């Protein structure tokens, strides 16, 4: 799930975890 | 849009901006 | 915020609203 | 990744796929 060079998939997974402490 | 005291809405909006840069 | 002709931004905003109902 | 009864994780995964046809 990439937007050009950005790995949106990865950043979103990190956010989900960060918000579910 | 928060999960507990985590500002998920905001962080997601920041990801959409970064991904779009 | 689109992936090709898919309006991802919009659909995501709709998910945030539904999840918050 | 739940918001009350809503499975945000699941809906978001479906959206990612839908936008990556």
């Amino acid at each position: 799930y990439r937007i050009x060079s950005y790995d949106f998939x990865d950043e979103l997974m990190k956010l989900l975890r960060q918000a579910a402490g």
